[PDB]
């Protein structure tokens, strides 16, 4: 029987340039609390990235691509921050940063709320033939009150905190197990709340 | 139905120490807390408990501490994370694992007919006294979750429902130790008033 993608025993992940925490796990599908995945200025510079980023990608600048508006704006531009970053994540994740997406950055206002849902793409979806297979989810801030990353039909909740992050990986055979990774963030209610997500392919993608 | 486990938010701010709401299991609550204990605490709990054993030898003038400003500091904070009063708590138990050794699965709750029936326990919070290299994983086997031992960090649960079946899915157990020892210090609380 064909085992997790991730693969990491013992209570650490040693990476190159960190040690991750491994903190709790959900057993299946798998969903992995991990500690110390970032460090507190490099959650900062992300931010910053992303806000400088968009400052100078308005209408009638050289560069404001029309996909970046719909909606690939979010994803930062490459570096050698984010790509010290996705190598770490890759020792996290076990697959290659090739195969991620690229490191996406949003935040979530005061009771502002999205739907629960799937990462992966649905059947005959453009992205159905290389699919996503896990997701890292990265807490660049912290959030006073609200802001919780919840599985519905887990009743699992993991709470925001900087540096900490969440992963989940549904590329389970049995497809109900993947859809046991629905997720949505819980309303912020007091602060703001920060996040970057690494979304890993089947295949490379870039 | 409202758990006796009452904290709003991702902390929780006690007399004396902010401690981190990590992650829930909303039902039966199962809750992840960092920063519970500090690093000097977890070293001076496990000296607390080998300097209890090496008077208790034979010809000299048990895994609860005996009651110290150390023990009466982390019950009191203790007591403001599980929001029933420390006079509730059994006080605070030490226990070590070995490479190896296992004990079955169980529940915290005493069975019916135990001398300990009518005032049960209710909920327990455990603290990793030390940090473990691999295996010591805190395993409930009917929810599929594990919580892996780091030092300073907490898992709290509670038993109390009126709906019992929630109760029997709080079995848990400790995986075993393959690289290292582990080290907790467990807090029972009973429903009434204990010591």
């Amino acid at each position: 029987k064909e085992q997790t993608i991730f693969d990491h025993k013992g209570n650490v992940i040693k990476t190159e340039d960190r040690e991750i925490q491994i903190i709790s796990k959900f057993e299946e599908p798998l969903i992995v609390v991990l500690g110390n995945v970032l460090s507190d200025e490099e959650c900062d510079e992300l931010i910053e990235l992303s806000k400088s980023k968009l400052a100078r990608s308005k209408v009638g600048s050289s560069r404001d691509v029309n996909d970046i508006r719909t909606s690939s704006g979010a994803f930062l531009d490459d570096n050698e921050l984010t790509a010290k970053i996705e190598k770490r994540i890759s020792s996290i994740m076990n697959v290659p940063a090739s195969h991620g997406e690229g490191l996406h950055i949003l935040n979530y206002e005061v009771d502002q709320q999205y739907k629960a849902h799937y990462d992966y793409f649905a059947e005959h979806s453009r992205s159905a033939a290389n699919n996503r297979i896990s997701t890292l989810v990265m807490y660049l801030n912290d959030v006073e009150e609200g802001g919780e990353t919840f599985f519905p039909k887990l009743n699992l909740s993991v709470h925001p905190r900087k540096g900490m992050a969440v992963y989940f990986e549904y590329f389970y055979q049995d497809q109900s197990l993947n859809e046991l990774t629905l997720h949505g963030g819980a309303p912020v209610t007091k602060g703001e709340k920060w996040i970057a997500t690494q979304w890993v392919r089947r295949g490379t993608y870039k």
